[PDB]
């Protein structure tokens, strides 16, 4: 193997905080007494109802991801019962800004660790991710930034995972073959089916949970990764056949 491409998901990072809580707390701040599952149930609605008509961030369809992501927290407040958009405004706006800051996630334990035995091994690793273009600064800001040769978000691409053109590109940035080349993340879809289908390999991190059906019965055991502890052995194991 010579590269390894990543998702940052139950990989790398995780949110400190779950978001009910946080745009709660942050509103309690700014004087909006809103219940995190009031806020919780408008996200879900609002993020979909955005997605529905503004795939992969609306920047196909005039809108920057930006902007994007200050709909949906509009509309979140809006469905939780704060109609008054000039009060939410600034409340959206800190909450687009602070997503990038280092506070607002956890690096899993043991992932740096195991991005340093990577490369200490030769791979190159890249990192392929459905995410907006804020994910180079939340990466810097943790200082993990340094680890990758690039960072391909489905922005940057212009097509999210599981389309082949986003793994192709990160193909060619690269300069790799795809049979030489091994996806890890935790989607099914995104992140084991989606490499396959242009040729590489790819692992699935599917923690410590019991498995999803479909995984259980359609992919390999020795593909399935319940944690990263687990990538470098399952790579041993395929290159000493």
């Amino acid at each position: 193997m010579r590269l390894l491409t990543w998702d940052v998901k139950d990989t790398l990072l995780r949110l400190r905080h779950p978001l009910g809580e946080a745009y709660a707390t942050k509103a309690r701040a700014h004087g909006l007494e809103v219940e995190p599952s009031a806020l919780e149930q408008g996200f879900r609605q609002a993020y979909r109802a955005q997605s529905h008509s503004f795939p992969n961030y609306g920047l196909s369809h005039g809108l920057t991801s930006r902007q994007w992501w200050l709909d949906v927290v509009l509309q979140t407040f809006h469905l939780a019962g704060v109609q008054d958009a000039q009060a939410v405004a600034p409340i959206a706006e800190q909450l687009y800004k602070d997503f990038s800051h280092p506070c607002t996630w956890q690096v899993l334990d043991g992932a740096e660790d195991t991005l340093r035995e990577c490369r200490t091994r030769g791979l190159r690793l890249a990192v392929i991710s459905n995410f907006d273009r804020r994910l180079e600064g939340i990466l810097g800001g943790l200082g993990l930034r340094e680890h990758f040769d690039f960072v391909l978000t489905s922005e940057a691409a212009g097509w999210p995972k599981p389309d082949p053109r986003i793994f192709q590109e990160a193909l060619r940035l690269a300069h790799m073959e795809p049979v030489v080349a091994a996806h890890v993340g935790d989607n099914y879809l995104c992140d084991y089916q989606g490499p396959r289908a242009v040729g590489m390999h790819s692992f699935l991190v599917v923690g410590p949970q019991a498995l999803d059906p479909v995984v259980r019965d359609s992919v390999p055991k020795e593909h399935i990764l319940p944690s990263l502890a687990h990538l470098l052995p399952a790579l041993d194991c395929l290159e000493g056949s």
